[PDB]
């Protein structure tokens, strides 16, 4: 059987495994993923698009479509969630956050807090805990968590914010703290078997399969959590 | 042997061709497929999933929205190429400087909508620093497009304008005037990145090493583009 | 950035130094380091874990040893070109082919050593096949390699000589004659492999690929030698 | 912080991508650093007093000479893992089992040359014992090594061949069909082995404890490899 599943690209590099696992798991049905945009790949969808099965990052898209009826919702759970790390070189002293109010801390790197998914929860959880006003001298801005991370690596800011999937397999930074889940809003992945599809009884198969501890422990493998 | 999708700014055709041969030379495991268009609709198909292997965008805009949404190998963002900004005429006009815009050598002055076309917003932001804008407005005529801004300075209905020096190029009845002050715009740059939901990232990160080698610098020369500051 | 090491036979020294300067114009990110030896030699340190990227070898008999202690990946295991046995005389020699071998035109043959000279060993290679090494045998003298070979054709020691085309490019002193067929020998080849113990596979398979592709082998064609079938 | 040093046959280099990270996992504080060669040369290397902690090697042939020369700890070495002979063929090619072999279904079987190629020298013996070596003559064509056996496989060339089953694992492009009788090859093995001369005898042995445990013992089963 074929599914066609549509992912926000971020979840490719734990996607490969998955299907890989899949096989074994079950070698009758083939894979397509497909990643893009959730909002794109929300419009496909609403336009008539033939996915089996949608993660979207973020519940907003999957929102739209659960009203719009288009899901069958007994299938929208939550995939995985997101850990908003601190994290520094390798070889400092930072230990925790009360460090960036340090002299210790000259330099912050976050991603641009509006287009930046990164940045933008960066930005809620300083703002929450009245630490924004008061770093606006060392808080520097990237175009991506590439570039926070490369910044911390070669030096050019002491620590930086960034997701603990984006920190996975990498000796040269140390993830120092993990950020409390309710400083900020939940980062989460939905997933949801599509209605239209002609696979709704293969398609749960497979989401089971990812909410199975055999498919959460291949998610944990690249830094993402369970919820 | 390797299929990979290029999707470039339809103003690169010329060039990309030359490009695309060349490298045929160089690489015989690689076969390139180049579909072009307006950068914004080639964002929108990489964002519904479309195979896509590279990118070259004109402007920066579609490259971090495509950033943002996490749909690019990051590391593969590089500044590819630039261009200038050039104030053209036709072959035969007396026009020899910015300085003739103020005077009553220049009637009519062809430029793109500020709004809605980039060599427009170039011309825009060159008139308001050169402080020249509000004096040229009895002048300043608009246009939909580059193409339209040529076409007006061929034919005489305009007696000067700004487009790409790329759009100069194998053109004997224009000839360009002067060329704008780099200090005064912001950068008019190309783009590139290998895609992230990409097959075949290496070949492609591959491909764009031969983009931003000596060779393929060469080659976008060639067409008027130029080097990266 | 990506620095390779390259291990190839210390007869492609000339041509290797072409490909680095031309190879660094397509791909600004890689760094060559090329080693030069022994193909045997160069066998064995591969085989005590010694970091190689690629290996390009004078036979294919220590690629069928490395590869059945699985020490390649096989998939890139390539003909990258191949010499060709040719007959030399003095440039003002006016020998006109291989027919001359048998008249009294010619009075000294000379030949690598038939076991210690690989290019000996295909000059007997072509006698025997073409059944004239026994009537030439008053004729033929035989030199510790190519190089004295080349010197006694030169000197007018020896009238004609066997030798590699690779070994006739930069010297007007001499003439090729005429290049022995094909048929007559086994194939003079040299083989291209990616390590399996490299770092890099992608960036060796690259590599590989440029040496593979039309410019590529059009540089191993300044330096005498020639396109695999 | 220690260092250990391995030299193994490049057989088992993505199985052991696989040990290193997940050793990493199990012990924080050791770099290992694998040495790949061949396993002749590897003896060599030990043989010279060169540094190394531990020798994986690929048979029994070199080890044998180590373990006489008194450079070996005899108590750690053991049998890692075996390799299977399998029968393969294209996904759905309607071969079922070894019988087709003699059928018109199958015109060309894919081995390794006899001589030259270790899954060729097996497959060679298999034939043999099972009387068909004879029989199967206008049957066989001679690859340079198992991969050429794989693309001829895959791509239709032959109907058949004989490769390892650690060849064959992440291809969906033939199906294992039937694993030989191991009663009728030699015993296909890579035994390992701590060195005498290594600077960390006991870190070593928590590593090889680890590859012969179920840890390590399972990794090795999803790269091919079977239990000893």
């Amino acid at each position: 059987v074929e599914l066609n599943i549509s992912a926000a690209a971020s979840l490719k590099e734990a996607m490969a495994k998955i299907e890989e696992e899949y096989k074994k798991v079950d070698s009758n049905v083939k894979l397509t993923v497909n990643y893009g945009a959730s909002g794109s790949l929300q419009q496909q969808i609403e336009q008539g698009a033939p996915c089996d099965l949608f993660i979207s990052a973020g519940q907003k898209q999957m929102k739209v479509l659960d009203e719009e009826k288009l899901l069958v919702s007994d299938t929208m759970k939550d995939l995985v969630k997101n850990d908003l790390v601190l994290i520094s070189s390798a070889d400092s002293s930072v230990s925790g956050m009360k460090d960036l109010t340090t002299d210790k801390v000259k330099k912050i790197a976050v991603g641009e807090a509006e287009s930046v998914p990164a940045g933008k929860y960066a930005d809620e959880v300083l703002t929450n805990l009245n630490l924004k006003d008061k770093l606006k001298d060392k808080l520097v801005f990237a175009k991506d968590v590439k570039e926070v991370l490369a910044w911390v690596q070669s030096g050019n800011a002491d620590v930086g914010f960034v997701y603990f999937s984006d920190t996975v397999n990498n000796d040269k930074i140390k993830v120092v703290e993990k950020t409390d889940e309710k400083t900020h809003s939940p980062i989460t992945y939905p997933v949801s078997v599509i209605k239209a599809s002609k696979n709704v009884d293969a398609a749960k198969k497979f989401e089971e399969f990812l909410l199975s501890e055999s498919g959460q422990k291949i998610f944990e493998e690249f830094g993402y959590k369970k919820v």
